[PDB]
């Protein structure tokens, strides 16, 4: 029986900022609602175009957040978004089980140790840019996989030299313009995702209407929901163990069909 | 630049029967409005519970509907869905080029050779049934692609031998109820699709929110489409050239994701 994909569902908290607390615990029970399996925080975006906030303005962000939903909804599995290593510390001491560094340990040499010193996993992230705000830029490469398999590699190495063991480290190839604002590259990640579970680690992926979705109709945002289905359904039929998305619901239920079809006949 | 998969748009029509055929038109346009290649016109059901209907009655619904189609969309291409020779003989005199039979030829002998003198392709189909009209049946397979791999071989050589080239005999697996009332097998072929390239000819398949796409939660048919986008990629990726649907618009969107994987890097 092979396993579902993990679901990890968005919530991103970015006079009146305690009106945002209470609307929190709203969207998270609907994310769990919707059969999310992990509920993941972030006080920090790394898009194009994204600035940097301090650390005090990230944890006032996301600790009463993280606060409201551990007391709302005590079960609720927590990630959190972060990659500087004294809100990941803070996340952590609240009861996060996942961080999530768009950087991979490489913004703040002391973010590893930090989760080191956890029972927590670590996702790591390949970006093209050593800041962990991306770039708008059409990277070329000559060959990506070859470019992102060496980089993730690299950088589980040093998450382990930090003292974090393999199953415990969490592998996402990036995808959209972390890649590169051309999007042939994230499709080529996609299309040889498998090659990536040499590397011994659980993977995870974001679609998530990323704008290299937008196909030959330049397709906005609101309409790339058929083409997250498709693309996070082909990344679970190609080895995903994690799916990040704002649609919970349909890519839940796109991914189970992906499962499906992975799923052996009767031996 | 590997090909997109054409999209054949679903146009069934099963005192007042005139008022189908403006209402047809009207719904022809939407779907090529959506971006259908092709219009699939039917007016004979196939699926469990599904009675035989009359080649008289058959034509009585599809033959004003196609008139009224060649008149009002004139560049619209046509496939008829019928495993009657006397059906798929008026069709394709009328401008139909494609005949899809649920029988793969087995109902009528003589329907091979109305469309060996033609121009037309023809969609062979498998069904675990020799009655067009399938039966609800949880039947089980030792190797379901092994079972209809060879069926398809031996339908195409069928085919051949009335003369109807390969270039012009397109395969289905088939899926759902056709397949089994047991979901396992439609999944399993979705798996494998890709060893029916082989048999030399093009592949068209038809997820279309069938109860095989389900799942654990027992989804009805509104709540499909998620599973449908799915099945329908991932059969793309593994080699569908025509995939039969209700939902043109999301369907053509999300298989336009899983051409863009199959897309090799620049050379
Ligand atoms: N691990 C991971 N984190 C992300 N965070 C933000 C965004 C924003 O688009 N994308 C991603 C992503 O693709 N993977
Ligand atoms: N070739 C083909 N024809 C069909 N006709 C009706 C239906 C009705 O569900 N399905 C199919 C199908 O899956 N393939
Ligand atoms: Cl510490
Ligand atoms: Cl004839």
């Amino acid at each position: 029986g092979m396993a579902k994909v993990k679901i990890v569902g968005i919530l991103n908290v970015t006079g009146g900022r305690f009106v945002e607390t209470d609307k929190a615990v709203v969207r998270a029970r609907e994310l769990l609602s919707q059969g999310a399996d992990i509920i993941e925080i972030g006080g920090e975006s790394t898009g194009p175009g994204s600035n940097t906030i301090t650390a005090d303005e990230e944890l006032a962000r996301i600790v009463p957040v993280i606060r409201a939903i551990r007391s709302s909804l005590p079960d609720a599995n927590i990630a959190v978004d972060t990659y500087k290593a004294e809100v990941a510390r803070k996340a952590l001491e609240l009861g996060a089980t996942m961080i999530n560094d768009v950087s991979a340990g490489r913004a703040d040499p002391k973010l590893f140790g930090v989760v080191a010193r956890s029972n927590a996993q670590i996702v790591l992230m390949y970006s093209k840019d050593t800041d962990p705000h991306t770039s708008f830029d059409e990277r070329q490469y000559v060959d990506v996989v070859r470019t992102v398999y060496d980089f993730l590699a690299e950088r589980k190495k040093a998450a382990m030299s930090a003292g974090i063991p393999a199953d415990r480290i969490i592998l996402d190839t990036g995808l959209g313009h972390f890649v590169s604002s051309d999007p042939q590259y994230s499709f080529q990640l996609l299309a040889h995702l498998s090659d990536f579970q040499d590397l011994g680690c659980k993977l995870f992926l974001s679609p998530s209407r990323k704008s290299f979705l937008a196909g030959n109709e330049l397709l906005k945002t609101a309409d790339r929901l058929p083409g997250t289905i498709a693309a996070s359904a082909i990344a679970v039929l190609h080895g995903a163990d994690y799916i990040r998305t704002h649609d919970v619901l349909e890519v839940r239920r796109g991914c189970e069909i992906a499962t499906a079809i992975n799923q052996p006949p009767e031996r």
